[PDB]
């Protein structure tokens, strides 16, 4: 994964790779749980906050159709359990964002 947009690394808007092409996640399906094995993955410390209506501006381009079901402990993003999104697509305006410790 990789946080973009803020003025600290540990700061930005979400985007997580699948194959060759980035995706972004909209605020509706991105738990504490997955921002916090996000900022652990990125070696951020700890989620201090999500933050919502693309905070950082939006992205482009892909949005994730699966939502990261993290417990919590993961070590990276790929090991957390996947889902389905809710029935429809979103908006970039709702890509989420991250503050990390």
């Amino acid at each position: 994964p990789r946080l973009v947009g803020g003025d600290i690394p540990c700061s930005g808007r979400v985007e997580v790779q699948h194959g060759d092409t980035w995706g972004t996640v909209c605020d509706s399906d991105f738990s504490l749980e997955a921002a916090s094995v996000l900022c652990r993955e990125l070696q951020c410390g700890t989620v201090v906050s999500l933050l919502g209506g693309a905070h950082f501006g939006e992205g482009s381009g892909q949005i994730w159709a699966e939502e990261f079901q993290c417990e919590g402990h993961e070590s990276h993003l790929s090991l957390c359990p996947v889902a389905p999104r809710p029935d429809g697509t979103c908006s970039h305006s709702r890509d989420v964002g991250v503050v990390c410790s």
